[PDB]
């Protein structure tokens, strides 16, 4: 293969629990939970990074987050919630493919890292 | 006015140091800076939070990403960094008017709050 963790998510080689799923992207939850509620959402399109994102994708990036809001609803996230996109070394980004982070269940604190 | 911090920055009733416009977003730095770079992203649209904003909205809330993108490297954040959106009490949102954060030049740590 030689893709990523998230790229074997889409196509199903690595297993995912998956709580939102349309024609543009999915949503599953983090294998590593930092709160009590803590789920990805991804795009099924391969983009490596946020740095390398087109204008073009502008429509899928704000899909994102409109999903993750549909999930926080969904999971109860009523008290509120974090998003996050980690980029790069600085942004301790693990996994070469774009997505977004959703965080709730608990107080979030500040600085967000 | 009775509008939000974000509002009377649009109208210029507060003052910023605005570092992109274009027709559809501001983006200005963070008067409390948790990061080397501390930046703002916002739409001129007013939009509460996050949790209320519209399918509609996905180009736009993408548009963000992608300036967000841009400002990061015309700031020279080339390590990397992380981009936030706060919803709710949780989340810590202080301004109820849609912004995303950008935090670059240091190493982000992990939880993000
Ligand atoms: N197999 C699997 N399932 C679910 N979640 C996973 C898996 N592998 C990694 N992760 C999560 C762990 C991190 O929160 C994120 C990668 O770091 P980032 O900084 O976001 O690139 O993705
Ligand atoms: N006047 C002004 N200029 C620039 N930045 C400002 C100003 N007032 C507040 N802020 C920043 C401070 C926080 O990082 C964010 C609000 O918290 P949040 O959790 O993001 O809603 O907005």
């Amino acid at each position: 293969g030689g893709d990523t963790i998230f790229g074997k998510i889409i196509r199903k080689e690595i297993p995912a629990k998956i709580i939102f799923e349309d024609d543009r992207c999915l949503a599953f939850h983090d294998i590593s939970p930092q709160a009590p509620t803590h789920f990805l959402v991804i795009p099924k399109k391969h983009i490596s990074q946020i740095s390398v994102a087109e204008d073009d994708d502008e429509s899928l990036l704000g899909h994102l987050m409109i999903v993750g809001k549909k999930c926080a609803a969904d999971l109860g996230l009523n008290k509120g919630y974090r998003m996050v996109v980690n980029e790069g070394s600085d942004g301790g980004q693990s996994v070469y493919h774009v997505h977004l982070h959703v965080l709730g269940g608990r107080q979030m604190h500040w600085p967000p890292g």
